[PDB]
Formats: C-alpha cells, structure tokens, sequence
C-alpha cells in the first residue's frame, strides 16, 4: 500500500541525454541512433532570441559550430536540418544505448516523467501533467532546455516532450519531438500568455478511488449524483465538466473498488462545498489531479517493463 | 525555477536490480559486483512469518535453491551468507554494470529515491524521507521486497534502504544494506506499531526558502524569534525540535534568500498558529517536510 508521485525508471532515457553546445549556449540534446535532436533556439544569440529568423541564423552555422558531448567522448557532427522548433544533428555514431522509441503527442490531462537534465548529465526525474492550457508545471533552470518527458509503454520508450519555455507563474511550454509546441507558444522571448487553467476531473477521480484502494476512504458518502448535477457543481471550482467518455474510463477503477463513478462524483461534490474540515486524503490537503487513471492502476497493480 | 518532489535518475540501480526465488517467495535482489543482496525472508513461505527461525531456515537451504535472474541470464549462486536481515547471494559473474557504490546509514530527516521493483524489473522512481519515527511512506506491493532507497553523489550511488515490510497505516520499514533495520522494527509478523511521527522542521524550513526563491513570499513577515522561542512552539504542532545544527544547515539557503533562519522561523511559527488560511505554498495547501536542505540547494542550483 501507499501510493505516491511516481516517475517511470530514467535509464532508458538517461543514456540518451548528451551535451549540446553551439557558441555560448549550452543545453541538452537527445541522442538516437546516429541523430542528436535539441530545442533550435540553441543556435541564438541574445540579440537573435528577442525575435529570432532561425532560417538566416541556421544558414549561418556550420556543422563545426555545434559542440555535442556524450560524457566524456566529443562527437562528430556531419549534418544539421530543422523539424519545425527542433534541431537535428546528424552524427557519425550511433548511440549503443539507443533504446526500442516512438516519438508521440500527447493530449491535455495526460502525465509523463521529465528527465531534468544540465550539461546532457540527468539531475533529477519527476512526475507531470500536460495541463489543459497546454503547460506544465515543472522544475526548469536555465540549463534545462532539453530536457525531455517520456513514458514507458512495454517494450517502447514513447518521448513526447522536450522543454523549451517558461511561462508567467512559472509554468513551463516545450515541443513534442517533431518540434511543434503544445499549445500556441512560439520559441522567442517574448511576452506570452499562457491561458486559463483548470483542475482535471476525471484525474482527481482518479486519485479519489486511489485513495480508497489504500485505505483511506473518510470522503465516501452513501451519496449519489446525476453527471448534470456534478458538473454544475464542478463548473464554480473550475474543474473541466466530466463527460461520459470520462465516466467510461474510470469503469476499471470503480469495478476494482465496488464504487460508482457517480458515487465517488458525490463525494468530490461534498469535499468541493464543505472542503476537508482539516483532513487529508494520501498526506493532500487539496485535490490531486495530475494521475491519470491509467497510472492509478499501474500504480495499484504493480505494472512493470 | 519551479520546485517539484524529485527522484535521482534511477538508470544506475536499474542496471542492478535482480528477480531472488527461493521456492515459493520472488522478490528483488541487488546486484553488485558478484553478490546478490536481498532480504532474507526470501527463504520463508508464510507458515513461517509468524515466527520464523532464520538460522534453520538458511541452513536447509543450499546455493541451488536460490534462483537468481537477471532479465533472461540465470545468474549461478556459488556462495551464501546472511547478514543480520540481508542474505548476500555470491554468484559466478559479476555485474558489468555495478556503479561506485557506497553503503550508508541514514538519518531521519534524510530523503532518497526509490526505485520499485517487481520480478526484478524497476517499475517506478520516487522520492520519500526517512521520518523520524524510523518508517517511509512508499509505495510497495506485494513483490516490492529487495527495492532499494539510495541517493546519487556524482557518480556514485550511495545506498540507503532495503524493503522489507508493511506496517498499519500503510508505512513502511526496511534496512540498510548491511541487515539492520531503520527503527525497533523486526522481520517478523508481529505486535508492531509506528508510533506518532513528527514533521522534520529543518526540512520544512528548506522548503520554505524554495518557495521564496521561486517567487513565493507571502508568508514572510516583518519579525524574527530566537530558538528557545520557536521550539516552544514546534513541540505544541508536534516539530522536531530545531537545533543549531539546523540552523547551521540552512545557512547556504538564508544566505542565497537573505532571510535569516530565526526570520524564516517566525513566518513559520505564524504559519503554524494561523494556519495558510485559504492560500498555498509551492502549489500545496499544507507544510511539506520531505526536502533536505541539500535537495532545496540542489534542486534549485543544478
Ligand atoms: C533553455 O533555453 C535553456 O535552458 N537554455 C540554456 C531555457 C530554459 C528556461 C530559463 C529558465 N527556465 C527555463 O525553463 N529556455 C529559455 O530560456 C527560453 C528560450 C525561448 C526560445 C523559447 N526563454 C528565453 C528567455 F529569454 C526568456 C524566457 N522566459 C521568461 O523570460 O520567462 C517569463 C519571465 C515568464 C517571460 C524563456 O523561457
Ligand atoms: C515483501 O516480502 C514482498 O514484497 N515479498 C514478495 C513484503 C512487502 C509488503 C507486501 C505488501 N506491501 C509491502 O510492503 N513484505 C512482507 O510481506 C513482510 C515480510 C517481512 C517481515 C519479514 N510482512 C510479512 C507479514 F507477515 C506481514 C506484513 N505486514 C502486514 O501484514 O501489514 C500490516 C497488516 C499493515 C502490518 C509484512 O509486511
């Protein structure tokens, strides 16, 4: 029992990270096969940053400018090409640790793990959310840029992020791996608005039947809801309105648990209007919504690769 | 910036981690140069958990009745030992992957990343703290035995917890890599209690300097208090006492913040009589208390 934030092993995806340097911009890159994959705007300038034409400026570079370092061995750069908001270094080598990989683009209210990274050396591996306003609330210095977001899925490593941005709140904006950002961001320093927030629903669901699979079920009522009656409710705390699609997918955790959907949807209903009352649910004075009920069950059933 | 609860890359202790059968019992060994370590209660079936005598189980026991698996190899087991709480596996091949390592001891108050492991397989990292009633709060199956709690200092994994066991509350107490369990506790179905925890203060105060190194200074207020004065206070919420070796401890975080830590103490005195009253900190509606110092300056460094 026990149930926490849990990021997938980073192995995989450690062995992959490399150093990526182009004049005084140092960030980190991700190494598969014989291509170096890193965030373009490594290739500015200060200047070139506040409204960068990355066609002049790519133009402008010679593969000798990009410095890319795996550990302690340098490299050689035989080619360069721009995918949207990413750059690809072609290199002479293949990465021996190269693992099984898709590249996928993930949909708001989605989780993965974040490698964090500095100088292409991991540092630290946590837990995020896509957030419907297409940010994430990470752990981002300068150095960071990079760095990526992943998932296991079986016998596949599925990379589906790579961090460009910090937003106002500091928040943060990056790209899937074929370089098109979540959301509207565009990669310049600029003033950029990140868009209204909201809590996922059918997350904190989910983690309301996590926390009764362990043990900690003070919040169930013998209450019901109709899905109109909960989302009126839901609608004055800014919570995204649960759909029926949402109801289906929490089906595996509410027959695990004996609960219906709109049973537990009752008891969000109460904690919503009476809040806590100075108690907690999984060590959480407020509400959790950045596990899926994908990673619940994982979670709860021990899931491995 | 930005401050999120934050394992060590777990790439290091994934190239260890080990599947330990002995009859009936599976669970996870680590594997470093040509020893297997894992808890010794791999040898008991459950007709033994009650009270098992470990000596005679291990004596009918011999090196082919542990099977040990690393992915597909079978890894042979040429020799056997038993530690206090751990068994130590000698095999034929040593593991190409070993990391330096240290072993180590730590301390309440301290974190570490746990990699969880089933079948000998990492099936997810997180973060937890030794609390100071000598248990974790983890996330451990049944299958998670053997998973391992560690921090990485360069280049080196120094390892600090074994799994072992459940207690009621859904904690959960292990031991070092040497067989001693953190805490009274014992390998042993038994009459086994927590005991009340406390919060780690120190740690509390680390991470309300990251709240105001991310831009979060609404706590702060005007006045300062002095130890004595604010233990007073820590013993009436159920604070470890603060000690000057806290205060010692906080330096690099007071200097970097220009808060002293007896100034940073009086927000939290207020925040301990008061309340946070409707609002939070770092995106949580309550005093978190599992960032060391250390993970503060690191997190929030590089
Ligand atoms: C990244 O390029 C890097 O690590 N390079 C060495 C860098 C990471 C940032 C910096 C602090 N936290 C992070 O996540 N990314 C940037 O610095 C980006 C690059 C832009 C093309 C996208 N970036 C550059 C800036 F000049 C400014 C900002 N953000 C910023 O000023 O934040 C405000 C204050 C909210 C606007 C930025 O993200
Ligand atoms: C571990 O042996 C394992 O994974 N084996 C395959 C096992 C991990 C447990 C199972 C659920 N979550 C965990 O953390 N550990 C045990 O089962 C231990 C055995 C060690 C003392 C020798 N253990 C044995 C018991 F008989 C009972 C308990 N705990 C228990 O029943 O939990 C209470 C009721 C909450 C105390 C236990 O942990």
């Amino acid at each position: 029992s026990g149930f926490r934030k849990m990021a997938f092993p980073s192995g995989k995806v450690e062995g992959c990270m490399v150093q990526v340097t182009c004049g005084t911009t140092t960030l980190n890159g991700l190494w598969l096969d014989d291509v170096v994959y890193c965030p373009r705007h490594v290739i500015c300038t200060s200047e070139d940053m506040l409204n960068p034409n990355y066609e002049d400026l790519l133009i402008r570079k010679s593969n000798h400018n990009f410095l890319v370092q795996a550990g302690n061995v340098q490299l050689r750069v035989i080619g360069h090409s721009m995918q949207n908001c990413v750059l690809k270094l072609k290199v002479d080598t293949a990465n021996p640790k190269t693992p099984k990989y898709k590249f996928v683009r993930i949909q708001p209210g989605q989780t993965f793990s974040v490698l964090a990274c500095y100088n292409g050396s991991p540092s630290g591996v946590y837990q995020c959310a896509m957030r419907p306003n297409f940010t994430i609330k990470g752990s981002f210095l300068n150095g960071s840029c990079g760095s990526v977001g992943f998932n296991i899925d079986y016998d596949c490593v599925s990379f589906c992020y790579m961090h460009h941005m910090e937003l106002p709140t500091g928040v943060h904006a990056g790209t899937d791996l074929e370089g098109n950002f979540y959301g509207p961001f565009v990669d310049r320093q600029t003033a950029q608005a990140a868009g209204t927030d909201t809590t996922i629903t059918v997350n904190v669901l989910a983690w309301l039947y996590a926390a009764v699979i362990n043990g900690d079920r003070w919040f169930l009522n013998r209450f019901t809801t109709t899905l109109n009656d909960f989302n009126l409710v839901a609608m004055k705390y800014n919570y995204e309105p649960l759909t029926q699609d949402h109801v289906d997918i929490l089906g595996p955790l509410s027959a695990q648990t004996g609960i219906a959907v709109l049973d537990m949807c009752a008891s969000l209903k109460e904690l919503l209007q009476n809040g806590m009352n100075g108690r907690t649910i999984l060590g959480s004075a407020l509400l959790e919504d950045e596990f899926t009920p994908f990673d619940v069950v994982r979670q709860c059933s021990g899931v491995t690769f």
